[PDB]
């Protein structure tokens, strides 16, 4: 079994490092003064970057892989997506959900993602997708720690037996309580739904992840209730507000007042760049707003924010290969986090910040932690992002669970020349 | 030498096709009723997509590869970019320009780009970068047909001897006359600069490519003069308006009136998604506009529009690997061209539409044309875009000038499994 990871670069650290492994855990981390020779039981990072696993804090594995079945969304609109999904009703079965979820999960494993939080629609009396996902969670456990959010897609108070179904999902094992206040019939139902969500989270000792203010409505401010209730219960770490795209449209004065509460509350924020740029701003003509939450300001204020892919190859987001560096690339551009350091530190948005969002207790390259880490064939975060590098090796429990042999490009000039896109 | 390309898929066509080659040209194109066997002198597209070469209609090879030299742009702003570039003055020499231009050109060759239009700053009495680029043009000719735009970066009327230098650049061989009306001191200088630009283009029989209205100013309407002068001279095909980001902020009534002229004029438009999303909207707080020109509406109106990378690894755009599918990916998202067909037809924005913009006379998979084509290991444009596939083979004059052996990804579950990110 692997005993050491050598010649590793670490974000924010100078030089090369050696990571000693023992019994599936990291036993020690020592600096090197030069390049170490490879040997049996040693995985050579070859001066590449070693980081804890990529994390997917927000994805919908119950709808993934269905784009084009039976028809494609030609307009690319949310409205048509709903219609196209409805046309696939007959195919939505236990086995179908498991098959599609597993397909995307395999892409995630290949992409060095070892932690995934999937929302699952529980506005379904049969709870078909949930029962399927609970089995998938057990099956994929050796490679990915999957969290399931009981997501009341049609509302808690605005859907028949919505609250009862949400609680049933928790009784069946869902890890996180979801909500969607801006989709409830009224602002009052929205606020009330959050009180019910928090009550359930405290009753069952579960995390919370709200689809919060995902709308270009400057009056959608459910985020303040999410943060206030978290602060009141002293449970910020266990709470997440997903999307908050409405924040992109708030006036600056309210946002400034709100930020004090956001920081004090300690709650987490998830932005989903690929989907947000696609679905937001659809009611604008020109100019058209970007519609992503205030990521840059959150980072400047020390508020934990991270990036999710949200949808993969489905009616609402037709693209994706479940690649976090791709999600990061889009987020850095749309959020204008384009300074060298901002780009280089970008990896935090798809690693450490996301681990905090999932309230992970065993994450990071540190002595005592499980030997879960990935190797990127790049010098630093900037380089990894610029070249959209694959994951050379993914290690879990001290064992390699995925590897990618990089593409080899050659140009035939007066003589053949290898091209690696580095200067 | 290669005599045939077999098992090729073609955009907009059903089935597989065989492309016969002779004397460096395409002699015939025949449909296949099934898969053909490989053989000596046959390049197997393996049911991948075959298209004419990718095109880079707008890049600055004189500034490429300088990011971080001597210091990095930490804010990521245009302002700091100017300062960082100024700090590298001592390194700007003939050989330096040639070295950096060639580095990016090699990345472009590796990425199946056989046609490139580079702007070169001619607001320099020594015309250092231009003299260097003219040599590069000759040197890279076997692999890339390079067009040079004499770009008066500091203005024609607003810079000492600006007009004389612009004309000198044409007398030295620049292929295209550039301008930048919104950067001139006054609106009047802006309009006058365009009359001078058109007069020079007609005097020397050159193309025109104006950095046009690249500013979030709803009053920057130099595009109407570019189109009107083109229509008056009956030279629309030879004219291009780059950027036109101001159009993102125009009221709809003026835009509707303007579009009639744009269509009648026949001029070309270049949008630069990666840079536009980064540099535009910088004076907005929240909400923040996207700042890309009206690509979707242009396509719906039959106005030729295409995508350029603009900057690669420089003070103003720190990222990039000169990859057109990456540029396309950003453009489809920001312009909300996310319907299945819109994404699939996206390849036109980086192939045929760009060829028209460069006024290319030998481009396309058609009998009689030079055997210049590339092979993508994908089923169609949608698939190529979604998976960000590399160029498997680039063929020029019937000879392979670049090839990429795809990355190989494996996940180790109960058994090893190859992952290709296809469902
Ligand atoms: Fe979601
Ligand atoms: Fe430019
Ligand atoms: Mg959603
Ligand atoms: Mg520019």
């Amino acid at each position: 079994a692997l005993q050491t990871i050598i010649n590793a670069r670490l974000p924010g650290e100078e030089g090369l490092w050696q990571i000693h492994l023992q019994d599936g855990k990291i036993s020690a981390i020592d600096a090197q003064s030069g390049v170490m020779p490879i040997t049996e039981n040693s995985l050579d990072a070859e001066q590449g970057l070693v980081i804890p696993p990529f994390v997917e804090p927000h994805i919908h594995l119950d709808t993934t892989q269905t784009a084009g079945q039976p028809n494609w969304n030609q307009s690319g609109t949310l409205f048509e997506g709903i219609e196209r999904w409805a046309e696939r009703k007959a195919l939505l079965t236990h086995d179908d959900v498991k098959q599609r979820a597993w397909q995307t999960l395999k892409w995630q494993i290949a992409n060095g993602i070892q932690h995934v939080r999937t929302h699952v629609d529980v506005s379904d009396a049969t709870l078909t997708a949930l029962k399927a996902m609970l089995e998938v969670k057990q099956e994929v456990a050796p490679w990915i720690d999957l969290q399931i959010v009981a997501f009341p897609q049609e509302g808690i108070l605005s859907y028949p037996n919505g609250e009862a179904l949400l609680e049933e999902a928790l009784r069946l094992g869902a890890d996180v309580v979801g909500a969607i206040p801006h989709f409830e019939f009224t602002r009052e139902y929205g606020v009330e739904s959050l009180h019910k969500t928090f009550a359930l989270a405290q009753k069952y000792d579960r995390l919370i992840d709200v689809h919060c203010d995902e709308i270009d409505d400057e009056q959608s401010r459910f985020v303040e209730t999410v943060a206030a209730l978290a602060h009141h219960e002293g449970m910020g770490a266990r709470v997440t507000a997903s999307h908050t795209t409405a924040m992109h449209s708030y006036n600056g004065a309210y946002t400034s007042r709100l930020f004090r509460l956001l920081k004090m509350s300690g709650i987490n924020f998830v932005a989903n760049p690929l989907v947000n740029i696609h679905l937001q701003g659809r009611f604008d003509t020109y100019p058209k707003r970007r519609g992503i939450t205030r990521v840059k300001e959150m980072l400047e204020s020390g508020i934990n924010v991270c990036f999710g892919h949200d949808g993969v190859f489905d009616p609402w987001y037709p693209l994706g290969t479940a690649n976090m560096l791709q999600v990061l690339h889009m987020g850095l551009h749309v959020c204008q986090l384009m300074g060298y350091g901002q780009i280089n530190d970008g990896l935090n948005l798809i690693t450490h910040h996301s681990a905090r969002t999932l309230n992970l207790q065993d994450y990071g390259i540190a002595a005592g932690n499980s030997a879960n880490l990935i190797i990127l064939p790049a010098e630093n975060g900037f380089d990894a992002l610029r070249r959209q590098v694959p994951v050379r090796y993914s290690v879990r429990g001290g064992k390699v669970i995925a590897s990618t042999q990089p593409a080899q490009t050659t140009v035939y000039l007066e003589q053949p020349e290898a091209i690696d896109y580095k200067r």
